[PDB]
């Protein structure tokens, strides 16, 4: 398919006056809304809703540190507050323990059957429930008794909350996509709330539609670099998807301060896809051998032993990466972006041999696939390039990511298995028998049905394994640990009807896209 979207994202005209007139009356919300966190003499139940709500709407990361100092003090001091006090404080680092959850259980490990009907307390445990870690047993029962009962009991309540309970059970909070679910609260729930707080609600759709008119400008910005390139009449065997890339950029990302970052971010996303597109539908064995060959090595003088087409593709690449060491000069961070770059090469190798596989008809042993077939997720490429944008990201930071932490090792497996099994029989149709699944159910001497489930509770393990990373003491600053979370979380969004949603857009990101870079929150 070509692009859905067409020239439509390539001219954007901000509305300075707009924009400013939207600026000013925030400023002024955001001292309203400043003053709101730091009231006195708030309730436990009031604080940590308010706390919530903020959050959702999208504006938290104005007061990071108000939040921050309100929830340190709740650590270090009924259900439906239990559960979001557990949520609240884990995803911010704060390792509170799971026992809080244990006078809501009986003395056999389970939940009272009798808060079956406190849809409110199920609903914000079914929320935490997926913020546990390994240490956190007593919530082994949280999500399916959680989940059992707000069914049940959600085709009678009243609106929005039904609205709210319907779409949780179909996305929860903690794994889905920031602005996305932000998207979500504020038109589809807090502006039919019928209790909802006037000021936050204002203060939240013009924020919203603020940031969007620079997400707009970005992707403008990105289209117009996209069709200077011309890889759409030049290379036809790849996909034209620019705009999916943006959107998973925007989704590592949405903040101000990371507009430099997430344009950065998008044409890496673009050009990789190239790159796939060329070992998948088009070069051959000589070909590719040649063209990982020439990106191992890296320097222009060898654009010759490639094709003609491959050509364009490794110039533009070269190219991309001279761009990046000349915007970041100024700050002298230039000295960082190799470390982009050694991963890039990192996934090019693997292609590779992902491809050599393919012609002898190699079914590795999962441990050998995996060893391979992680990379090519491109999932520690984009999370060491999503650094590059980030004024703060220092050596010592990328030396930590390229040691390949348990969080980003985690956040990669995810977008592993979860890929495999909704790509599992398409691939396969194709002759891949390479596929995750396929080495997997060979390996295992198991059933494809057998696979994909062992390969569910690899993802599992892996969330378990991400909210562990986020626990305090950091390896590195919270800010760099999001990123990688936001990325397992894109997963999580893109493949949820089980089917790729960036090589089949349509039923999947085209909303998204539509919700966050087109229409605009009405106020
Ligand atoms: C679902 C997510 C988050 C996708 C991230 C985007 C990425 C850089 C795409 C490049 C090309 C891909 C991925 C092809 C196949 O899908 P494959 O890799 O399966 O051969
Ligand atoms: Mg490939
Ligand atoms: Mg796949």
């Amino acid at each position: 398919s070509p692009s859905l979207w067409g020239d439509q994202f390539l001219s954007f005209s901000i509305d300075n006056q707009v924009a400013e007139k939207y600026a000013k009356e925030i400023e002024a919300l955001k001292e309203q809304t400043r003053n709101m966190l730091l009231a006195t003499g708030m309730k436990l139940a009031d604080t940590l809703n308010l706390i919530d709500t903020i959050e959702r709407l999208g504006i938290s990361y104005h007061f990071e540190k108000e939040i921050d100092d309100i929830l340190d003090q709740i650590y270090n001091q009924d259900l439906c507050t239990s559960a979001l006090q557990f949520r609240l404080l884990r995803q911010h680092g704060f390792n509170i323990s799971p026992e809080i959850f244990s006078k809501f259980q009986d003395e056999n490990g389970k939940f009272k059957e009798s808060l079956a009907s406190d849809v409110l307390g199920l609903l914000n445990l079914y929320e935490a429930s997926h913020v546990r870690t390994h240490a956190d047993d007593i919530l082994e029962d949280a999500l399916a008794f959680s989940t059992i009962h707000l069914e049940s009991a959600a085709p009678h309540l009243k609106s929005p909350l039904r609205e709210q309970v319907t779409h949780a059970l179909e996305q929860c909070l903690h794994k889905g996509v920031p602005r996305v679910e932000t998207r979500f609260f504020i038109s589809s729930i807090y502006d039919k709330e019928q209790s909802k707080n006037n000021v936050l609600l204002r203060f939240a759709k013009l924020d919203f539609n603020l940031l969007q008119m620079l997400h707009k400008q970005e992707l403008a910005q990105v289209s117009r670099w996209w069709k200077d390139l011309d890889f759409v009449t030049t290379l036809p065997y790849a996909r034209d998807r620019v705009v999916e890339c943006y959107f998973s950029a925007l989704g590592v990302y949405f903040e101000p301060q990371y507009s430099q970052a997430r344009v950065m971010l998008v044409k890496t996303i673009s050009m990789i896809s190239i790159v796939d597109d060329t070992f998948d539908a088009y070069g051959t064995v000589k070909e590719l051998e040649a063209y990982t060959d020439a990106i191992q090595r890296w320097d222009i003088n060898e654009i010759d032993r490639l094709p003609d087409y491959m050509k364009i593709s490794y110039k533009a690449i070269l190219d991309l990466y001279k761009d990046y060491e000349k915007e970041l000069s100024s700050a002298g961070r230039s000295h960082i972006v190799c470390h982009a770059i050694e991963r890039m090469k990192e996934v090019v190798r693997n292609y590779n041999v992902e491809s050599t596989w393919f012609i002898e008809g190699y079914t590795p042993p999962v441990s050998e696939y995996l060893s391979n077939a992680l990379a090519t997720t491109t999932y520690y490429y984009l999370a060491t390039t999503s650094y590059l944008g980030m004024k703060s990201a220092t050596e010592q930071d990328f030396e930590w990511l390229s040691k390949n932490p348990k969080i980003l090792e985690a956040s990669v497996i995810i977008c592993r298995v979860i890929d495999d099994t909704a790509t599992y029989e398409v691939e396969k149709s194709r002759g891949q028998i390479a596929t995750g699944i396929e080495c997997c159910m060979r390996d295992y001497g198991i059933s494809t049905k057998e696979a994909m489930a062992k390969f569910q509770n690899m993802a599992e393990t892996a969330w378990k394994d991400i909210n562990e990373g986020l626990l305090r003491p950091t390896p590195v600053s919270t800010e760099f640990l999001t990123p990688i979370l936001n990325l397992a979380r894109i997963v999580e969004v893109t493949y949820i009807h089980n089917l790729d949603g960036y090589t089949h857009p349509e039923e999947v990101l085209k909303p998204h896209i539509i919700n966050l870079l087109v229409d605009s929150i009405k106020i």
